[PDB]
């Protein structure tokens, strides 16, 4: 028993990792097949960054601009073309260590593995949830740019986030593997704001259901609640409405525990309204919504 | 910025995993150059684990009564020794993936990556301290026994840790690579008091640390204090007595952040005395002690 943020296994993906330096400027880049996926900043220097028009940008950059270094080695350059907010580096050689692998746009509340990379070099990984925001709470440093976010099913890497930027609250911003941003975000060095952060009411219920699994009981209370009501409550509290879609995705943790969704939803009001009295949920004293409920099956039925 | 519970890339650890099986018993083993390293109650049945005498359970057993799997292939075991709680199985061929390794005994209060496995297969990564009574809060179901913690330097994989056994308050018990317990524990189901949790002070100054170079500033007050005074606060909650050992080892934050430890100190302590008042700390409403100080500095400085 027990109940942890858990990251993937990171080595399929760590195989991928490159160094991009353009100019002055070096960053990571993810290197699958012959193709090299770096962000397109790559390319500006620090004055470029608070304006610049990329494709002017690009116009005077040749494949030779472009230093990819994977370790010891470099790898030849030998096309270049910018897709969105990204850059694709075609190489003169196929990554011999590519995984079976697809590129996904995820979910806001859906949760995936980041690694954090400097210089091309895996740092460490750790998990996020895009936010209903289309924000990631993540670590990132100068030089963390095209480090990836990433879920695995069974051998299939499944790519769905390249980091890019920074927002002034703190949070962090990025794109798909197509170079599309997450949320109304730009790639340029001015303010943007992300707007009002609401919590995955799915995630939290699902996290609910995971304390109840590994023996924390104490908020269950007696009451039950309908759909409309908790989400009379759920509002008032910048949580996300839940549906019966989000119903049926809890049914399976409903069944193990014993305890409708619905009698978990009046729990949670209550734990809403009256705080948890200094008391601890699987060693939290928050309310946790970056679990999903297939995190809390995984997690709780040993999927490997 | 932003700062997160990260663990080291999984990437040379899942290069060692293996399945060991005997008998009814499947586990993991780590499979390094030519022998693999497992929990020694592999060699037990269900009622064996309730009192088992060792000796005389491997007296019984053979080379090939140990299925070893690499993947698809059968390891040939070639010879067998029992170390403390581990059994070493000498296989006749080296694994072509051991990465530059070493064991090292851990100290309370130090961190390291568990990579949990299931079936010699990688399930997830998570972080773990050593907690002061010879614990750790993991997340570990029937079959994860032989999952291992670990540090990354560079290009070293230290191993500090073989998961064996659950306590009966949900946290885990797990011994060294020699096959010697963190703590007072015995490899046999049976009930086992691990003893008071102390909190690791050293640990939750450098969280402190971690909160201001990162913005979170609220909890700073106008007082300072000594350490003999605030020792005194520390063991009446149950903290570890802060030494000059911790201030030096802290003596690189406080020099980032121009916090003195003894201020820090005094800030903590009114923390202690009259909680957060509903706020919170790097997205946390408790104060956190699993990040060392060496953790906060890789951490906020980038280290690959
Ligand atoms: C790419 O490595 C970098 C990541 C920033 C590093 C600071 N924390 C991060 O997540 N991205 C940028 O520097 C980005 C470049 C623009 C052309 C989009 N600018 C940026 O994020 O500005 C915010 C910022 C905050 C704190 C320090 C530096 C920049
Ligand atoms: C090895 O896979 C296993 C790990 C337990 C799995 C339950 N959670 C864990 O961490 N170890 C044992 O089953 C251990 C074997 C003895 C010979 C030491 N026994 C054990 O941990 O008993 C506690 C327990 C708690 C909950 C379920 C099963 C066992
Ligand atoms: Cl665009
Ligand atoms: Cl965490
Ligand atoms: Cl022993
Ligand atoms: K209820
Ligand atoms: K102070
Ligand atoms: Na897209
Ligand atoms: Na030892």
């Amino acid at each position: 028993s027990g109940f942890r943020k858990m990251a993937f296994p990171s080595g399929k993906v760590e195989g991928c990792m490159v160094q991009v330096t353009c100019g002055t400027t070096t960053l990571n880049g993810l290197w699958l097949d012959d193709v090299v996926y770096c962000p397109r900043h790559v390319i500006c220097t620090s004055e470029d960054m608070l304006n610049p028009n990329y494709e002017d940008l690009l116009i005077r950059k040749s494949n030779h601009n472009f230093l990819v270094q994977a370790g010891n080695v470099q790898l030849r350059v030998i096309g270049h073309s910018m897709q969105n907010c990204v850059l694709k580096l075609k190489v003169d050689t196929a990554n011999p260590k590519t995984p079976k692998y697809k590129f996904v746009r995820i979910q806001p509340g859906q949760t995936f593995s980041v690694l954090a990379c400097y210089n091309g070099s895996p740092s460490g990984v750790y998990q996020c949830a895009m936010r209903p925001n289309f924000t990631i709470k993540g670590s990132f440093l100068n030089g963390s740019c095209g480090s990836v976010g990433f879920n695995i099913d069974y051998d299939c890497v499944s790519f769905c986030y390249m980091h890019h930027m920074e927002l002034p609250t703190g949070v962090h911003a990025g794109t798909d593997l197509e170079g599309n941003f997450y949320g109304p975000f730009v790639d340029r060095q001015t303010a943007q704001a992300a707007g009002t952060d609401t919590t995955i009411t799915v995630n939290v219920l699902a996290w609910l259901y995971a304390a109840v699994i590994n023996g924390d009981r104490w908020f269950l209370n007696r009451f039950t609640t309908t759909l409309n009501d908790f989400n009379l409550v759920a509002m008032k509290y910048n949580y996300e409405p839940l549906t019966q879609d989000h119903v049926d995705i809890l049914g399976p943790l409903s069944a193990q525990t014993g305890i409708a969704v619905l009698d978990m939803c009046a729990s949670l009001k209550e734990l809403l309204q009256n705080g948890m009295n200094g008391r601890t949920i699987l060693g939290s004293a928050l309310l946790e919504d970056e679990f999903t409920p297939f995190d809390v099956v995984r997690q709780c039925s040993g999927v490997t």
